[PDB]
């Protein structure tokens, strides 16, 4: 039988304990507390952004659910940063980092505190995979929690018009006005309109993609993800959690007992089915290290070319985590695909229960057919991502799915983003060349950003459909299955990306899952003798220990 | 000055409109983008007493930051409790969270584009935490401590009364179990340690560094003192955001506050105090992470030309408290500056010198009984004594509460086996006790090791025995930092039992008297243990950090 | 110069103030604090409903206004109850008593404590007008901020429908199960969707009508009542109150130079544009009174014959105040009546400048046409609500309206009698019915009935019958409505000598409500006219039977 305590017992329990018991009495624990399981209540709360606002009442109803259930809870905070606010300066070095230092920072108050268990909450993009990432490395109980999708705001335009506005809308107005296309007053009018209050980027960005990843990985409650961070509903989810995370320590459950091959694969056909970020391949290629479990590039693939294309959701699609919400949220996805054999039912979740029984005991509804469509009627029959290999990303890369055709283009080769902007400032970018922005790996940006003023500038320049975009970055904003990002190994590690030269032949085929330089391997393979990798530019500091210690992105670019 | 160095990535321009959208969703309107944007870090949570008064502190930074025409934003960073992490593998994982907390803090104040920082912390490792993020990003910085802890009174089956803490709890546990105490008594002195909010009132690496930060000048004179629960810390934590806001003002950073002399300004408040042995570790490392030098040698100088004034625990008899109601550490800091102990000239989180501040709030002279008169020492020289020789050619640190010490060498490859070894009586009067493999490296994390010093006292051992680590000790001649440290091969790698060991406190030496060449024969036989954690934080930190002699950074 | 510290030296200033100042220590304040306004922030805060649940957070950014503009803000806590879950059951006879509670409140604190100006924060409907009494009372500098509005719920029905819903449609909902016209099923779904979150009713309920009320009378700043709860931007209005409160110390400026005859006059122009709740009159007639300012049934006839109804909002129209807040908020609706002639533009407010000022400061765009209409193409050409005199209503008496009604009249001592009568299909087409002992007195509290208004309607009998009380009415019946008779049965007004078969006329149009027996012999009945004794005999209710005034005064207490 387990272990109520498996490891509070080293701070509660004994003649020896005496000092733990006397300092714990003064954060308000009585005699009778001192037999109960300790639950860490971890928030990224914070006012640096919206995506995190509302944890602070959604912690406090976690402590209600711990203490109706007959655990302690001890709530502890942890940072986040905005992805939304570090765009378009230096702080978008600092973003993928922030993963890192999250999920240590989980390890440390869980591992020199002795709590049993967690209830981990978080709201803005690297907040969740930090979180899910501690969660697998410690291998306790562990329950996640969303802060739940801002609401929609509406703008309304000098020309008496009127549209729904996200972040995307913002960066694409100042684009507008640049082109001399719109005015300082609309972009203004856009400003006011984007985000309202509390809650994440409701688009199917990091943050939803990985609140709807925990769900289907068993990790969050059924239903937990899609309800909006204004709306209570969030708050009865919050106790619950609370109260299932004391009842997986009854029953000797761990995180790791929930993590595993299978709730990957679980989590990958999920996000298959939305269209998700590209983002939850890196995120779960780190989750699935964090947790000891055999996971590569090539099963998303095979996932993927299983699972249908679903969801209609921005950015690339019409509807956002509140029109989900609104159609029953992520459990109308997990039931159609179990029920097309497309999810492995028997995985245990944090319900105590399996995938299959939550879905009975829940029993969602059919695809609406517009939000999400029916499992007959997709937007595409194999999955919204797709996993390229070939002879410049021998250990693969990312791309959105398409339609469409094969593209072959005349390589033309960037240090950086800032040198590519340059080039199709001054016109040397031009219908039929593949642009390659490489030293925005993991090591070489340092961070891998996620580059938006490229994608931005070429769709501008109407240059969006006739030029290939291909980083060991990361890429949001532009045109499906013509944006490929994660190329491994990086430019950095001496990779093929690092050889390219322009005027170099590359070629994408998307349906045959291929990315080729087509140069003689024997000539390519030789310029290897002059690859050498520019210093670091960060000496000190947080980016400096990242650079040393991180990965591959063909791995998820974890630091341990 | 431009009163934003910083925000102007994400307040102005026309390209500036998706994160003025966002900041619009925090609260801030039109009339907010044109002011300093100040960082409210709060190590607050719930599971050590020390961290319960951040809550209502950092509403009081903002409430101040507001007041001076700044718009401040709160986030959280982690801490841990030294205390409830002490018996059990958690210990691991208290160093580590110093640089965890450095790294958020530079994280989210480099991501966010923020002026200026209020950085608030309770317990031990969180101090050092925010000073080295203050340090690393020398931007407009102010902390502010959580405040101590009230001193609570447990009554004996015996009658007796007794002030009690942490380490009156762990020795009433070991006086109980050799048939000296009644269980009754223990859970007696366990129900008055702690009675609520505020970090241990003794003169532990809490209060030592909320001393050394009064003396860096990174917070308001006169701040560290008040109680946890006295509403006095409210009105610093005003002006603490008041403070920023005035720095940006003047274009004033930390590395502009946090020169050599305000360092050397820091030792010497520590050695008044009779601080704690880890200030040595924490002033290394956040001087390193200013970009100034400063090494064991300039503890020792600035050590020997100050004396011990503090009659505070766990040597002397008062707490924090006590220091609070004869005026705090000002009173400290003046009698050293009167005497040319001090540099005056050190600006300060204030905008003025530490001269001007001590001018400014004229505090009282040594009380006498709390503090002591600089002709009055209760050691002539500071608590704190930096050995070397060929023991620890790199360094190592005693709490010298001057003759020489010697012993046989009786030596383990951790706590545990040394533990074991005095419960089989193979430990004797003169053994010279070596605890290796607890370095920052070996530990790994350099635990501060009490089961050791207590179970040789509890022997009645204490007087009688030596105790050497690579790692460091709390309770109790204890000697620790010894470096190199055993993983790196270090000369306590290469000790044998039965190695004939020296302290000599007056010439500052810790020998193995063994003949050099002999001893430098054994180097070939060594080989270090492979890493105990092989994942996570720990992993991280056995492969970045350096050596405790140059304060166990990581970066 | 005025003293920036009208009450606060008395716990500040002088040798016998060392207790004072040694307390204040205790709540944070240190020795330049001392020399601060002090400015109480009143919060009527609690979970008990959604309306209330922003102010927690607004009461905080108030104190960071008022910290930046050099004041000293200390928080303080009231009651406020919900008048939704109230609905249907004995504590409805506790919601209006539950203003003249919150005005006793924030007078009892004020006044002990010797601070020199508020910032009031109140969310669910009678929390609104108490801290406006407050404001009056004590003719300090205050300030008013609202909660703001819960955002509408989209209900996704069995039938396929999707309809956006509120409290009165989880009623409607009810009364269509019972009577077979819905499923068990879609009243839940209607259950799920009337409230996410934080914030009160949508629609132009008490709530809404006096938060629109308070910019109109100057005790808001302008644009701060429309924003939803959930917005951020109702933080920089939380901010900027603590900023103005202290401004209006430095010009020693306070409520009543505030709240003149002009400003009343501003409100009722203001709900009547608005289409806003008839209980807006007992309200703003109680403010006057606490505000020393003459304001009587008469202003809101003459006042609301000459403003046409703007706003196609809930209950009436189809909007919420989310879509007011869209098109601009009640500034829109303000600037168009200043430029048609139809607000007294010169009164001050609490940004220290005046209604005029603030409108050109701030440049409203015009009516959008949809949510609010330009004068141009009004909803109605006259006000939502008539006043009405007559035999049967002396002190005046109050109907919603959009033409001559004579009926027999079916009396009923208490709701439950009429419900009663309505089940037993004695209440029928032709009827004046009468609902008498609902007053301020008689109820206790002058409840708003739902329940007979709720049966009438959906009995098919709403454009049949003539509904009449002394208490008030919630929801129509399509019908006709009318409430707040006075004299009230307690106080033995006409309302109480009627007896079953005397025939009564109500004429919209004449502004007349009479009891159409001969004079002689109506007052004959007079002599035997016995009020029943108190139901509540102990507690808060008996007090508050003893003091009330009439309802035509605004049910005021003294
Ligand atoms: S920026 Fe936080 S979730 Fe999008
Ligand atoms: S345990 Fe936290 S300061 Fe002592
Ligand atoms: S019930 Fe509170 S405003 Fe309607
Ligand atoms: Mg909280
Ligand atoms: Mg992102
Ligand atoms: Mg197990
Ligand atoms: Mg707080
Ligand atoms: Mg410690
Ligand atoms: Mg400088
Ligand atoms: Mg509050
Ligand atoms: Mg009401
Ligand atoms: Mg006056
Ligand atoms: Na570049």
């Amino acid at each position: 039988v387990a272990d109520i305590k498996p490891r509070s017992r080293d701070v509660t329990d004994g003649l020896e304990k005496a000092a733990a018991r006397g300092m714990l009495r003064a954060v308000g624990m009585d005699d009778e507390d001192f037999a109960k399981p300790q639950i860490g209540v971890a928030s990224s709360w914070n006012e640096i952004t919206p995506c995190n606002l509302s944890l602070d009442r959604l912690a406090n109803a976690v402590k209600e659910g711990v203490f109706s259930a007959g655990g302690y809870p001890l709530e502890f905070g942890t940072i986040s940063v905005s992805d939304g606010i570090s765009m378009g300066h230096e702080g978008m070095h600092f973003s993928l980092v922030s993963r890192e230092v999250i999920a240590d920072s989980v390890e440390v108050v869980m591992q020199a505190e002795r709590l049993d268990g967690s209830v981990l909450l978080a709201g803005c993009d690297k907040s969740l995979p930090g979180m899910l990432m501690a969660a697998a490395r410690l291998d306790l109980a562990a329950v996640f929690l969303y802060a739940g999708s801002i609401l929609p705001g509406r703008a309304k335009l000098s020309d008496g018009s009127e549209r729904d506005v996200t972040i995307i809308d913002a960066f694409e107005a100042v684009g507008a006005c640049s082109r001399g296309l719109m005015s300082r007053a609309d972009v203004d009018a856009i400003e006011r309109a984007i985000c309202p209050g509390e809650g994440a980027c409701g688009g199917m960005y990091t943050a939803n993609t990985m609140a709807s990843a925990a769900e289907a990985l068993g990790m969050s409650l059924p239903g937990s993800a899609a309800p909006p961070a204004t709306d209570r509903r969030r708050d009865g989810f919050a106790r619950r959690s609370g109260q299932a995370v004391v009842e997986l320590l009854r029953r000797g459950i761990t995180a790791r007992d929930i993590l595993t091959k299978e709730a990957f694969e679980n989590a990958i056909a999920v996000v298959m089915a939305f269209g998700g970020s590209t983002n939850a391949v890196l995120h779960l290629l780190a989750i699935a290290h964090e947790a000891n479990v055999a996971l590569s590039l090539q099963d998303f693939s095979r996932i993927g070319s299983g699972v249908p294309h679903l969801a209609d959701v921005k950015p690339f699609g019409r509807h956002v985590m509140s029109d989900v919400d609104h159609i029953g949220g992520v459990p109308v996805v997990m039931k159609a695909l179990l029920d097309a054999g497309l999810l492995h039912g028997d995985c245990l979740t944090v319900t105590g229960h399996t995938m299959a029984e939550n879905l009975a005991a829940i029993t969602p509804p059919d695809p609406d057919g517009k939000v999400l469509r029916a499992l007959a009627n997709p937007i595409h029959p194999s999955g919204g991502i797709t996993i390229l290999h070939g002879s410049l990303a021998p250990e693969g890369a990312v791309v959105k799915t398409a339609g469409s055709d094969v593209f072959e283009g005349t390589a033309r080769v960037f240090d950086g983003e800032r040198a590519a902007l340059d080039a199709l400032e001054d016109g040397t970018i031009t219908v039929g060349d593949a642009v390659v922005i490489r030293y925005e790996g993991p090591k070489g940006g340092p961070g891998m950003r996620e580059m938006l003023a490229i994608t931005g500038a070429i769709k501008g320049a109407g240059l969006g459909k006739d030029v290939l975009l291909l980083t060991d970055g990361r890429f949001s904003g532009g045109t499906t299955g013509l944006c490929v990002g994660h190329i491994a190994p990086e430019a950095v590690d001496g990779g093929p990306i690092a050889l390219l030269r322009n005027g170099d032949r590359i070629r994408l085929d998307v349906a045959g899952r291929v990315l080729d330089v087509l140069a003689d391997p024997a000539e390519f393979a030789s310029r290897q003798q002059d690859f050498s990798p520019p210093p670091p530019r960060y000496t000190t500091g947080v980016l400096s220990k990242y650079v040393k210690l991180v990965s591959s992105a063909a791995v998820g670019a974890v630091c341990g």
